[PDB]
């Protein structure tokens, strides 16, 4: 009567994961606190190997041991309440897998406490949306390694497969490493969408392009090095019409929503001392879009230059493309630098090459560009920055001219390019042997006696400047 | 016999603060747990009304009621340990004043906790460096409003006086509003130094100016609307020769740090939803300056254009000056927008005009500039953004052309200007009635079904995009 794995939380993503697991031949028990949605799953699953349960006691007793329970409830209170109600009914060695988009510190807290009751806790990031959950997502499980290996066959079977047959799931690391990697994935996704949107702003507001010339430009870009899911769906979005046969996306209110997780990536980067300029500017860009009424008011009081481009439009579209690809490199270089630092300060022993690997398919940021990130760390596991990898170093040293032209053209024409601007400023700061921070250091010694170091001598120095 | 006020912690700032208080004719008891710092201050206080004590029991018994105790100890656990060891020894109505660089959230915890035992707690931000604490600092006290009035005589006596006679101290607001305001002061200080540092880099790397010409430029700028303490000391710093008649500022290692306190301003901005791009990139600029040996390696593998200017240098110097002023306006507009939102969220009822008033002298960011921020809020207390203030409005719509030229030239010549770039981008985003966030919303609805709102029709919408 025992089933192989259990899922709690029968909304569309818990339901789609259970069906994915069932699609691969494993017997699944399901439970939803409100039993009426379990009653819809049984009807929507007639013929599959879905054993419904209608109490936490019948659910736990329906599962083989060590019990494998996938939590797909909403984050925060409902997750901790589900864990706490489950814990008395569990035995030593059982395994809980929180699959929500949980803040990684909650996972670290839940892993530590559950470990004192001999319960394994895996915080697993899940990316791919609801269609991806049903057919093959990218999974980022972190927690006890032994617990992971006891459920690794299920994870491997349901996860997306990259073009080399590799399943888009691997053991991330201890405790909160998986949910940390999922959060950084979303931060990268914020930047990828902002850079795409800056590209659209240039095309719409500087080159005066229509939605079909915009769509076709993105489809063209998706045929080369920039091939990504996000560029691919952007091309579809500029082809969708409304009732009046006008472009629908132009009818959408330009207030970017954000359910956190993007702001978490920058908050952590600031704590770690990691310059995450590009993802953070994309978070701030969402913030300022949400004060729509304030922007409408300032547009009637603050002057600016008219957007006027008189050069070659096709040749400048190619520059925007190069600028978009190089900004992606710098943003990923920042994002992967955050993950090495978080690996170091948490002793997670993150293998950054494995993270690019599991992001080649399934997730929202999936792109052929990620195969080149894996190739970088395969050729050099000690790679300190993606900008130094021979392939990426070759791209940025040539594309920087197109990026500089795009930024300077948008700045002079009043088109905001925050992701392009911080990209070229990151490249120029990271490659600068000497920075003006020496003036900052001398100022801090002037008004605070904070001392400074020298370039030619060694030791700590303090100057009476006046 | 009995003293009027007490200071715990006799490092240079608590020591200099105690001398300040005694200089105005008040009697002060002093305590340091490490008795050596108390003995050193005993000899240095020949002929002063400084009564040393060597136990917390003795310290509390040497002050008249209601007791006024100034905590100038290490932030964090050492502050909590002292508050804990003081609590049993105090009488209802006594006043603890924590004057360290403390996280405002700790102040909220301490204030709320000490109120249950009927003890007043003032978290007070102190700005001015070690010399400012001796002569006249800027004071940002928050806490019990009537407990402030009992110490207001002393704070007013020791604070710096603006040249209209007003002391740079005022009741900021309840609980942790004082430490919050000090924290935002520092973030603003970070942006002011970075923007001065970006001007320096432009003068040196793009215009090829010597330290003599760089010093003279800052002194001329200090003579106008940019009159500021940070610009004044910068002109001095570029005049300071080393032993071999060389500009000592150039010998200083260009590493600013990764563990400053300005990062807390950005973390709070990210949680409030306030776009703090200029201060945040000033924090990030310090991070990448900290990886010196990594930057030196990248400078040997990553190329860029060689900076070269071939136009009138004096005309461009003036454009740098306008770009610096405008960027300060944009930085402060964000910083003061952050505090307005925090005052609403924490129910502090902050009076931002009185805030700019007490920053006219004593603090590090002091400048003639802050009188215009005071004038902006006195003219319009409900002002939403300083960019809308008539005086600042007139400056930015005039100076934007110089800022755009500076940013564009800087980008085309490889000179990183993260502060200048995010300023013009912030000006172009805030004034844009329509932003490309509509594509972000469309994408989020494509892969995440997060729904969207429309510019034309009202309501919430979801679309099958393909």
């Amino acid at each position: 009567m025992t089933q192989q794995i259990g899922v709690i939380g029968l909304a569309v993503m818990g339901k789609n994961l259970a069906w994915n697991i069932e699609s691969r031949g494993y017997s699944v028990s399901v439970f939803n606190r409100s039993s009426e949605k379990t009653d819809l799953m049984v009807e929507e699953s007639k013929g599959k190997n879905i054993h419904p349960t209608y109490s936490l006691e019948e659910f736990v007793n329906s599962l083989e041991k060590p019990r494998k329970i996938l939590l797909m409830v909403q984050a925060g209170k409902a997750t901790d309440a589900t864990i706490d109600s489950l814990l008395p009914l569990l035995d030593d060695g059982d395994i809980l897998i929180d699959g929500g988009n949980t803040n990684y510190q909650d996972t670290i807290r839940r892993n530590k406490a559950l470990a004192q009751s001999a319960i394994n806790f895996i915080g697993m990031g899940v990316s791919g949306g609801e269609i991806g959950a049903l057919t093959g997502p990218s999974l980022m499980p972190g927690g006890q390694e032994e617990a992971y290996n006891k459920v690794a066959d299920i994870l491997d079977a349901i996860a997306a497969k990259a073009k080399d047959g590799a399943s888009c799931v691997t053991y991330i690391g201890p405790n909160g490493a998986g949910h940390y990697v999922k959060m950084v994935h979303n931060g990268i996704e914020y930047a990828d969408m902002q850079l795409i949107a800056e590209s659209y702003a240039m095309m719409k507001e500087l080159l005066g392009m229509s939605h079909e010339d915009i769509a076709q430009t993105f489809k063209d870009w998706n045929a080369g090095e920039l091939e990504s899911y996000l560029i691919e769906i952007t091309g579809d979005i500029f082809m969708k019409l409304d009732e009046n046969k006008e472009a629908l996306v132009e009818k959408i209110l330009d207030t970017a929503g954000q359910k956190g997780t993007g702001k978490w990536t920058s908050i952590n980067a600031l704590e770690l001392g990691i310059p995450l300029t590009i993802i953070t500017e994309s978070v701030f860009a969402r913030f300022i879009s949400s004060i729509k009424e304030e922007r409408v008011n300032a547009s009637k009081e603050l002057n600016g230059p008219k957007a006027s481009f008189d050069g070659d439009k096709k040749d400048f579209l190619e520059k925007i493309r190069k600028a978009l690809y190089m900004s992606k490199i710098c943003s990923y270089a920042q994002g992967f630098a955050q993950m090495r630092k978080a690996s170091e300060d948490n002793e997670w022993n993150l293998k950054l090459g494995d993270l690019a690997m599991i992001w080649r398919e399934g997730c929202i940021i999936r792109a052929q560009f990620l195969q080149k990130i894996k190739d970088a760390y395969d050729n050099n596991p000690g790679l300190q920055n993606l900008l130094l990898d021979p392939y990426f170093k070759n791209i940025v040293t040539e594309y920087q001219d197109a990026l500089r032209d795009v930024v300077a053209t948008g700045v002079q024409n009043g088109v905001p390019t925050p992701g392009f601007s911080s990209s070229i400023n990151y490249y120029d700061s990271y490659r600068a042997a000497d920075l003006p921070a020496n003036l900052i250091q001398a100022q801090r010694d002037y008004f605070g006696a904070h001392t400074y170091e020298r370039k030619d001598k060694e030791g700590v120095f303090h100057t009476q400047w006046i």
